[PDB]
């Protein structure tokens, strides 16, 4: 009965957010409703040789959801979901917020000790795995879980044996009884984000549809995505990069495709790429490494790249000119954060902004303040530390008070542990980490 509970915007900048147009009280279904309406056959994940269009994945992830009410799941309980970069995952995740389930995504290489802390604190009712997962190819770890009165009621097993629960019959055939179901409200938790750079175990984010939407809906904007765009997920799937900056959900709220790859293996890329004409891709510095070695010898199987996002890491600007020289194609330098704010170079920007700086937030409303360790507003042009808080800001951690007040400031902003300096042309430039 009772839904999850998180830190809440106060009603004043709620309702801002809702004036500017920024919260618009839809479920994160919308992208999939709307684009069922619009181009139902349209396709919307391409993954090997299976071609899933838009109302393909509307009654696949509908099945699954009825059958998750069927056996009494909705509002109020969790489910911890950790399969590879497949079809499946995005059925899953819509399945889910269908019916209301908040999910927690965990990282397919995450191994015992993090599943572990994962369902010690969301306390799931549903598990969703892979039998060809280290963890699952045995019943060590599942069996593990009755011991401590944390096994949940439905295991649903991805390459299934035949005692497992085949995920793959849950999402083929509805169920036979009727049960009603619905997505949390739109202003309540939606879904489990993790934090990046955390020193134990990846921190938990509460992300609403409000906020999250308008992160995809703002982020499809300024990376320029449309019904033509083909976009590679070669990061993993569940990675705030890889799904909402613009990521798969600003590709399906745009009604392009997103196209499946195993990881950013540069030989097994470059033939998805040339496969399916992908024309867009996100990428951080480490991978984008990779493919400049190849990319001279396979020039011929990546010509219709025509945009690349990269973030996440240190990436300087000798490297940044390659992408253009080598990749034959656009560079647009991104810095973001599970936590809430991202950055990008706009598309129309200066040549020396591109290379050498990581843009500026998405959002107008997005407050950025730079400060010294005597939290004070250093002079425009000094390295600071960075904080911020906006209309996709959460505003603290999942049952951390104690962190949560060491991060937050009396006016709410969230401090990154970045650095940070702002550039004339107002741009920022992330420079280091601080702790
Ligand atoms: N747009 C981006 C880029 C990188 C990250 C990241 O934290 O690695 C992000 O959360 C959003
Ligand atoms: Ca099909
Ligand atoms: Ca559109
Ligand atoms: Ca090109
Ligand atoms: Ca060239
Ligand atoms: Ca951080």
């Amino acid at each position: 009965k009772q839904l999850i509970e998180f830190v809440r915007w106060s009603p004043e900048r709620a309702q801002h957010y809702r004036n500017k147009g920024y919260w618009i009280d839809q479920p994160l279904t919308r992208i999939l409703t709307v684009g069922v309406q619009s181009h139902p056959h349209s396709l919307a994940i391409i993954c090997g040789e299976r071609q899933l269009s838009y109302i393909e994945l509307d009654r696949l992830s509908t099945n699954l959801a009825t059958r998750l009410a069927e056996k009494g799941l909705g509002k109020g309980d969790t489910a911890l979901v950790q399969l590879p970069n497949v079809a499946e995952f995005y059925i899953v995740f819509f399945a889910l917020l269908k019916a209301g389930v908040v999910v927690l995504n965990a990282l397919y290489s995450h191994r015992q000790y993090e599943l572990n802390a994962f369902i010690k604190q969301i306390q799931p009712k549903l598990l969703i795995g892979s039998r060809q997962h280290e963890v699952f190819s045995n019943n060590q770890f599942i069996d593990s879980l009755h011991d401590v009165n944390l096994s949940p009621e439905i295991i649903l097993m991805l390459n299934h044996q035949a005692t497992d629960f085949g995920l793959l019959d849950w999402i083929e055939t509805p169920a036979e009884t009727f049960v009603d179901f619905s997505s949390t409200p739109a202003d309540e938790v939606a879904f489990f984000q993790l934090s990046g750079g955390s020193t134990g175990t990846p921190k938990l984010i509460p992300r609403t549809h409000n906020d999250y939407d308008y992160s995809v809906r703002a982020s499809a904007e300024i990376c320029g995505l449309n019904s033509n765009t083909r976009l590679l997920c070669a990061l993993p799937a569940p990675h705030n990069f890889m799904l909402s900056s613009p990521g798969a959900l600003g590709v399906l709220h745009a009604g392009g495709c997103v196209v499946m790859a195993p990881n950013p293996e540069p030989l097994n890329c470059f033939s998805i790429i040339q496969r399916h004409q992908v024309n867009m891709a996100s990428l951080v510095p480490s991978a984008v490494i990779m493919w400049l070695e190849k990319a001279a010898q396979y020039k011929d199987q990546i010509q219709s790249l025509k945009l690349l996002q990269v973030g996440g890491a240190s990436f300087p600007e000798s490297l940044a000119r390659q992408v253009p020289e080598v990749l034959n194609c656009k560079l647009q330098q991104g810095f973001g954060m599970a936590e809430g704010l991202v950055n990008y170079t706009r598309l129309d920007d200066s040549d020396e902004q591109i290379f050498t700086t990581q843009g500026r937030p998405i959002s107008s409303d997005d407050e950025i303040k730079i400060v010294d360790e005597q939290y004070r507003e250093v002079p425009e042009g000094e390295i600071g530390m960075l904080a911020t808080r906006g209309p996709y800001t959460f505003c603290g951690y999942y049952q951390s008070p104690e962190h949560n007040s060491q991060v937050f400031d009396e006016d709410n902003y969230y401090y990154s542990g970045d650095l940070v300096q702002r550039t004339p042309d107002g741009n920022l430039r992330v420079v280091g980490r601080i702790k």
